[PDB]
């Protein structure tokens, strides 16, 4: 029923508004038209640490930036976890499956929502008070210099689809309820829910983007690009964790950012 | 107009039959035990392999080079099919070559699923059947060659696509505007968008109770890309450790990254 699909869409939208403080609408306002403090080079970074109250700085710069990304990532996990619970049927799932879905889903969602905070020039940080430039991020040591660059490449393509929060809310739900995650015990109710969400996304896009032919298909294809980015991120993150990170980190901190 | 999309589906299915001698329909009739087709000789060990080599036509290398010869033939078929996709031959030639370069492997493993069950794979135009176990037991490098293809095939075959569906899906894959080094993405994307429309409708008409088959089919792209990457990096091993082994020019040129 159309009405029920529209109902699901509104429920998801409202839940997303509650779960995610910095929405695409808000991000887009900051980027185009207070105003963000820009970090373009070394001197601006250090000044940025004075002006902005970073929560991650624990008395090299490349590591400090990376830890900042880790801090935010861990915050995002909790926002996503809360959003998941609002999705009709999620909480009724086997508890191991819930964990499994979030375990493998959060990375894809992080980069989807990061795209909201990005343009081709840089990324909003610290609740949109900051803006770290893309160029500045590129010009870091060989490990960390290629960290965020494939996220920007993804974001530029993704943002060209010009989705809104109401679209993204349904898209994110679809990602979470993916029946193909390893270790799942009961795929039936997972795919039944995703079916329902996919139907709602379809209608949402048709109503919200009537001129954009096969936006649905295009959005589904981007999910493939997300999984590609995530596999590439993870393998890079193994080098980092093993090589340079666990050398400079406190044991407890390693536990928090164990991933 | 959905009538235009049906005509397109008809066109593509027709070109697929003409381009690909061994369809899924034929493959299934062989694998099931249907009387439209005949039974295959089964290779499950060194002995059967050797006996099979008599009837049908280092063991691990000889198998590998046979599979590579078949990949060459597949590339030829896929190239012929691509030319039939409306708009394709009108693209910049460099783009044509780039689309085939990255497209063929995703297609090869897609259509290889048609020849597979959980137990093994048809070979030599359906005359043979090589077991999964046998393939998995080969010398260390060549052992985990085919395993990921089977794992993909098991899940991909769960969709229960027929050839008509595959024809359009294969077309979608070729016309990917996200391939590295494309000169004109917009013309490619416009073709793919019409193909996607045609696929959508095809799956709704042909599989009317299979809910969100369209969305599920597109999600299988992830699995496809993974197979490719594993295969590529497996071939690098063979190049370093087996400097005696030749590689067909067509395949070299595809693998060139």
């Amino acid at each position: 029923e159309s009405a029920d699909l529209r109902a699901l869409a509104k429920h998801l939208y409202d839940s997303y508004i509650k779960s995610f403080p910095l929405t695409k609408a808000k991000a887009r306002a900051i980027l185009t038209g207070k105003s963000p403090f820009v970090i373009y080079d070394m001197n601006s970074l250090m000044m940025g640490e004075d002006k902005i109250k970073f929560k991650h700085i624990t008395p090299e710069v490349a590591i400090r930036i990376f830890q900042g990304c880790q801090f935010r990532s861990v915050e995002a996990v909790q926002e996503i976890t809360e959003y998941a619970k609002s999705i009709p049927g999620f909480v009724n799932l086997d508890l191991n499956d819930q964990v499994t879905l979030l375990k493998y889903g959060v990375h894809e969602i992080i980069y989807t929502m990061l795209a909201s905070l990005m343009n081709k020039d840089g990324v909003l940080i610290s609740e949109g008070q900051g803006f770290m430039t893309r160029e500045f991020l590129k010009s870091l040591r060989k490990p960390f210099g290629d960290f965020m660059e494939p996220k920007f490449e993804f974001a530029v393509k993704f943002n060209a689809l010009e989705l809104d929060d109401s679209d993204l809310a349904i898209f994110i739900a679809v990602i979470i309820l993916s029946g193909d995650r390893p270790g799942l015990l009961n795929v039936k109710p997972i795919e039944d829910i995703q079916d329902n969400l996919l139907q709602a996304l379809e209608l949402q896009l048709k109503l919200n983007h009537p001129e954009s032919s096969q936006l649905f298909a295009k959005l589904l294809q981007k999910m493939t690009d997300l999984r590609q980015i995530v596999t590439e991120h993870v393998q890079l993150l193994q080098v980092i964790k093993k090589t340079e990170t666990d050398m400079s980190l406190h044991p407890l901190l390693q536990e928090i950012y164990k991933d």
